C-alpha cells in the first residue's frame, strides 16, 4: 500500500502534466 | 508517510479538478 499510494501519485501528477499541456494549447488558440 | 502519501493524492486531485474546470471554461470558448 505504501507503492499503491505512490503509484496513485505519479499516475495523478502525470495527469495533470496531460491537463496543463492541454490548457497551454488552448490559452494558445484564444491569446 | 502513509499520511504524507495520501495528502499528496488528494492535493493533486484538487489540482486537476481545477485544471479540469479550466479546460472545460476554455473549451466552451472555442466550441
Amino acid at each position: 500500500r505504501m507503492k499503491q499510494l505512490e503509484d496513485k501519485v505519479e499516475e495523478l501528477l502525470s495527469k495533470n502534466y496531460n491537463l496543463e499541456n492541454e490548457v497551454a494549447r488552448l490559452k494558445k488558440l484564444v491569446g
